């Protein structure tokens, strides 16, 4: 007649806790049993959502716990592709440091490159260049993040990348 925690119940709440910023609960629900990479039928992981929502404390605690850096969703993205379409640079940083797959592709072929280009995010762009990302990807549409960035009319970020390549 032992009873016990309620893993799948937890598991949500530390989605909740990541998304929104609060960077106790993220601690203490994973010390009470909650699984770091819990996910729902959308497959965001803690770790998605504190990249999308630019936590950077939770993102670095998430993965001090063993959070799946390069985990994927039902859309195929990365917490890196999420982290370079919203605009969260230290967030990239700090990914790549822990092993961020710089060319990783989601369900249309678009790396993080493709999503920081259409979003004009130029810091973004060039750490992502200098981590190893490849400037000639194309996505399933063919296009580059060149291509992207002037469908966009990005005109910045296109002239810049004309050059590279």
């Amino acid at each position: 007649h032992h009873h016990h925690h309620h893993g799948s119940d937890l598991g949500k709440k530390l989605l909740e806790a990541a998304r929104a910023g609060q960077d106790d609960e993220v601690r203490i629900l994973m010390a009470n049993g909650a699984d770091v990479n819990a996910t729902d039928a959308s497959g965001l992981t803690p770790l998605h959502l504190a990249a999308t929502y630019g936590h950077l404390e939770i993102v670095e605690v998430l993965l001090k716990h063993g959070a799946d850096v390069n985990a994927i969703d039902i859309m195929g993205s990365t917490p890196l592709h999420l982290a370079a379409l919203i605009g969260h640079l230290e967030i990239v940083e700090v990914l790549l440091k822990h092993g961020a797959d710089v060319n990783a592709v989601d369900t249309w072929g678009d790396t993080p490159l493709h999503l920081a280009a259409i979003m004009g995010h130029l810091e973004i762009v060039e750490v992502l260049l200098k981590h190893g990302a490849d400037v000639n990807a194309q996505d399933k549409f063919g296009k580059t993040a060149f291509d992207i960035s002037i469908d966009n009319g990005n005109e910045d970020l296109a002239e810049i990348l004309q050059k590279l390549n």
